[PDB]
């Protein structure tokens, strides 16, 4: 009779590291980084995103006559944007705080375009002007979204407007400032020099001056246009006069609907699919805790780390070698019930069989311990992305910096834990084996004899009752004193 | 004559968490996290705090008429200010620089008002301004700290005045400019159309004209007044010059002591105490590392957590079951005076003992693991809060995300280093009792016969002597050998 | 006959830390932290410093004559700068941006000086002003790099100027507006009142109005210079057009070499060594992870903590003190050969010995503990350091707060690792000391009677070669069975 207490083995080639060795291939593993993508751009939660296509935020708010499209434009989840585009600002000029609207513009999820000062009410001005810049078919044209002021006959009398906000929610307004290139041109449009433009609401106030000077020509022009926004709380009333220079708003932009989105810098198109994260390259359908896809991200996704590889082992080490040994030899590729078990070979035959509280508990164990590294990992809404002006490179850098290092944190953090979880658990499994082995050779004591390889020789006859017993810990010593006894001193 | 190995057990309940377990009950345990105060506004250090009221900082400074009782303040800790202040500019406008303002606020204890520019001196203009706005008792008053320069009979002349900084600090100086509705108003109050003001100092230049446009009526006024601030240093001049719209101080603010404080926002009242750190929510009195009541703190206090739960095991797990078994079936709950011990059974006889060696280790490893945790983290006087305007969301986005970040690195880090260390404890104590029993087996040798649950059946006589050798270390085996021979063989 | 099992022991009286004890000594140890520098200021990677002296970056890029040196600077690695340089604005005056100028400075690592507005071409001006300010040998003089334009007889036209970047690479231009004191200085120097100075490019315009009011008299002269930057693209035209108070530049600095570089702020001055790393108390020569000696460093460097000691264990306890014993009483003085061994003692002589093949599997496990610990940091090029003025205070505490929060986080992980591996190293040695016990306990059976103190006692007679085999591996039981049971029983 023979007793035998071993482990199992099987025919995986995954490897793990630890912190002592590495390359150490295991029985089970589990993957805790995701590195794969679909390749498209898909919809959020149901809800197409918004494709710019060539134009700018700029140009789509302004009413770039190349960019017709979007004149009416349904709720979005994120807004898609091309790096370099090519319709923006037809007129040369600027755009001040665009990165603010931007920014502003990261937390709307959709508009409805108000009209709050119709084109016909300026009954004492022409309002047909037109540059060669936004031309249409050939002849020119202008923006969409507004009105350009000019002197009617020989005369530019002060142009007056206002707006009472009873809409229902804040409404953004954009306005602009002419600069000419000569004192000619500037007395043709608007028949007087010395002019100024005046915006005030309760808490904003500004008035402008326009610059007549010479400057190098974009799209064909000296002049340039400078745009200005605000924001119109509800119940409030905004104000315009000008004794020209004005560029005035046809149209205001209510915010409708609010809600956590983004805009992405991409180059592709909307293609039919559904999400729920969406990266620059392509989607992501993981259930993990990290991956290496992209940082920008928009949507519920997992933590970004510089890593190409995060395995948590589960089972045993394999070390398959191997009357049969036990433990000491090497695994088994008999066993395959279990992690620990016994092996017994009698008159009745021999075979394997597989111990059940203590494979239970170390599976306990091993759920615990991934589940407490996976779910302890806060998730959340991430839209990170800002832009920066060329005059702020400071907050740039401070921005760029702040994202590195965290990044670099997270990556320390779990690299260091799987590298010494995996030494832990692999430690584990070999004191449980061992645990096994001092338990039944302290339940056996001197009525059976050790043989050094994990095995123990009976003297007593041992039938399957017996190993039955002897496996469940129900050995009854005295019932065999006497018997192993006269053998042990023979 | 049996000897026994096992531990100590008792009736707690208390529970810890580890990475392979959740809810094991332990026999001690220390708490590392602190979730009450007494939610009371009260003193810092023997300085009660600067309780505002309904007024603004802004009010505060220039002397709003409802806030007389705050032009002389003593000494202060910290700055108690409401969300939405009721008392601030009476009359409408705006503040330029308010939050570089507040945070230089931030670090300074006391002020001193100094008188730089007598009210008495204005003797080629009307120095007895007034507004609706401001009014006391129905008769028109103005900011208490600052003049109003009117034109005296038709005439108003070029005002020039300029003050040495003799005072031996830094000096905070407010001015303000006037901004009409209407050109009446402009010639009414100033006789001249065109006009600025001009303020100058060692390393400030500013000119500003005021703006006459129709606005919004705020406080049932269309004008608004724009306030500046500079800091003057020591031995350095400011000088003042206006044609015109020319709000001119009376007061300044010399920055009589420097330190560490902050501005709370809360709705409460000062009430009495003596506390040490400080929350919008109450005071704490804490010893430990971390807490749990409010990120916002102003002094020296553990670091914040988005936990619930931190608690550290120093004890043993309790198992409570235990002729006399060891520690293979349980622990002992008659063993009061130590962690590891013995059980003696001879004829004189039968109580407990303790090892007094291994739990004095025990003890001291335990107490450097804590102290270990409690002392390598980093505690300083910390006033984190900053204030941001309209135009300044990606800054105010900024200082949110690094602070988040922050907060989730160290509540990984905390949850992390306990959950390890638990099982680390866990594995310390049954690592222990392993020794203990293998150095009294080594030690004993063939005399004595194994039970396998944990004591050992002696073959000679032991009498109390031979016990206290046994744990004592000095166990003769030469002395017995001859006796143990004789009765192992019968 | 008698073979016994222990370890290594030394004179060393290095120290580690644990997590449960402190003030360990262990036989081996490596630091992992420098303390230690030259003291002088270097060459980083052959390539010398621009040593500014007692001048700053607006003196020398504007040409103050005490920094005549700084007209034809080689290639530089890094600036040197002090605090609070000397030879600044000679003329008192301002510069905008200034911040964003030296930031920009700090990845640039050569400029080119080309004469983009010759001298001679103002015909219709007087280009030879000066002032007593940036006088030379008493006589009065000006800035090198720039032009002062002032009326020829009792006429100031409008001066016009234009360049045309066709130099290869981004250039650097730089002018000023001159603001008086009163109006006869103006009279004066430009004959006109209400003058304005004008600038523009393809994606700026500027317009400025001059200043005249009384100021406090700095470096004797109440008047002060507004200085302003560009950044010229590449194929595009700026545009200069004033009527007086224009000073123009006559050179515009070419981005020859662009790369990563710093300012260090220092009062030292240049030395004759070769380094690759600099930091402002010293150079730094290491191959390890990390350093103490200054938060701000220019080249490839460790990273930085604020901690005092960090030494890894890679060796075992030195607890010397020793017929001779085993492991459980202490190490072993005489066994110089490697880590764990053997000490046998038969009739053919006496002697020690070690174990191969153990410990080299130990000391590959601590060479890849250390190795791991060591190269998962991630180091780079990073210039630390940044500059903001006195109305960007919160800018400035903000990159504060998060450099010191990192600079906490990473010496927290520090700390706690060392402490932890340290623990485990120990433990590991332990263990595997036992386990070579336990493996020749496990091969020799009952041929051998155990003595307690890591030593057994063969029964039968073992000569030299019965004692490789027990080192190697292939002790043969059955070979000494018949022998050993003789004299067990008697
Ligand atoms: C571990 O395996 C990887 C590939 O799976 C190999 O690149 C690396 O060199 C291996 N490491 C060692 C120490 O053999
Ligand atoms: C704007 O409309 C609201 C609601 O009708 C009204 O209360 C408010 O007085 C209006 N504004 C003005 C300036 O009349
Ligand atoms: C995403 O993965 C889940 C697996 O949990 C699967 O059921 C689902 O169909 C997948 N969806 C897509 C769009 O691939
Ligand atoms: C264990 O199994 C044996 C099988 O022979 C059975 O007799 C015994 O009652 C079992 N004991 C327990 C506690 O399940
Ligand atoms: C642990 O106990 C708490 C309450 O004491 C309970 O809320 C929680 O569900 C328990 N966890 C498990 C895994 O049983
Ligand atoms: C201001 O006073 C100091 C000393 O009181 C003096 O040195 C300085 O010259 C004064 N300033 C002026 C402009 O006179
Ligand atoms: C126990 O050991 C100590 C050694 O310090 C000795 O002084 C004492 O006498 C011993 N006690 C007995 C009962 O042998
Ligand atoms: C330790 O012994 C070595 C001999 O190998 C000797 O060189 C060294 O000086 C000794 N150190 C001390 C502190 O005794
Ligand atoms: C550990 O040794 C150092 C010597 O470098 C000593 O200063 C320190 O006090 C020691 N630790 C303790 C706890 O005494
Ligand atoms: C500047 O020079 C480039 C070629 O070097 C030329 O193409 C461009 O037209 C020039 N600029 C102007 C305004 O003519
Ligand atoms: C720097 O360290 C290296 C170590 O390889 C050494 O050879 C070299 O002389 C050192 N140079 C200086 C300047 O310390
Ligand atoms: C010891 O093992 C080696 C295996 O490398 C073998 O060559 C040698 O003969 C063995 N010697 C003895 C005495 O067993």
């Amino acid at each position: 009779d023979q007793i035998c207490i071993g482990y199992h083995a099987n025919n995986s080639t995954e490897t793990v590291d630890t912190i002592l060795e590495r390359n150490v291939t295991v029985t089970h593993a589990k993957d805790i980084l995701e590195k794969t993508h679909n390749g498209k751009l898909c919809k959020l939660n149901g809800i197409p995103p918004l494709e710019l296509g060539d134009c700018s935020i700029a140009g789509w708010l302004l009413g770039n006559p190349e960019c017709d499209r979007l004149l009416s434009v349904p709720e979005w989840s994120y807004i898609m944007e091309k790096e370099n585009p090519r319709d923006g600002l037809c007129y040369p000029g600027s755009f001040n705080d665009y990165e603010e609207l931007k920014h502003l513009l990261s937390s709307v999820k959709h508009f409805e375009k108000v009209k709050i000062l119709p084109k016909d009410r300026w009954t004492q001005h022409t309002t047909t002007g037109g540059s060669r810049a936004c031309a249409v078919s050939g002849e020119p044209s202008f923006f969409r979204n507004m009105v350009w002021l000019t002197k009617k006959g020989s005369n530019y009398p002060v142009a007056k407007g206002s707006y009472n906000n009873t809409s229902g929610e804040q409404m953004l307004i954009i306005w602009g400032v002419h600069h000419p290139n000569d004192e000619t041109e500037q007395r043709t449009l608007y028949q007087n020099v010395g002019t100024y433009v005046s915006v005030g609401t309760s808490t904003l106030n500004k008035r402008s001056t326009p610059d007549i000077a010479t400057r190098p020509k974009v799209n064909g022009l000296g002049s340039r246009m400078e745009f200005s926004w605000t924001l119109l709380d509800m119940w409030d009333t905004i104000n315009f006069e000008s004794t020209g220079n004005l560029i005035a708003p046809e149209y205001g932009f209510k915010i409708s609907k609010r809600g956590s989105s983004g805009i992405m810098k991409t180059e592709g198109t909307l293609e039919n699919c559904e999400t729920k994260c969406q990266t620059p390259l392509g989607a992501i359908n993981t259930t993990l805790p990290f991956h290496n896809v992209h940082p920008l991200t928009i949507g519920e996704c997992p933590k970004y780390v510089k890593s190409e590889k995060l395995v948590l082992a589960t089972g045993l080490r394999n070390v398959p070698q191997i009357a049969i040994a036990g433990f000491i030899e090497g695994g088994w590729q008999g066993m395959v019930d279990g992690w620990y078990g016994y092996h017994h070979s009698n008159d009745q035959g021999s075979g394997y069989a597989a111990d059940k509280e203590s494979t239970q508990k170390a599976f306990d164990g091993i759920t615990n311990k991934v589940n407490s590294v996976i779910e302890k990992m806060n998730t959340q809404f991430e839209a990170v992305g800002k832009e920066f002006s060329n005059l702020e490179r400071r907050l740039e850098n401070l921005n760029k910096k702040m994202e590195d290092g965290f990044l670099d944190v997270w990556t320390y953090n779990a690299e260091l834990l799987v590298l010494m979880e995996n030494e832990r658990t692999l430690d584990f499994h070999d004191s449980n084996v061992k645990n096994l082995y001092d338990k039944v050779r302290m339940q056996l004591r001197d009525n059976v004899k050790e043989l050094g390889n994990g095995c123990f020789e009976f003297y007593h006859k041992c039938d399957d009752e017996c190993m039955n017993s002897v496996k469940n810990g129900t050995y009854d010593y005295p019932k065999y004193e006497e018997e192993s006894k006269l053998n042990r001193n023979e």
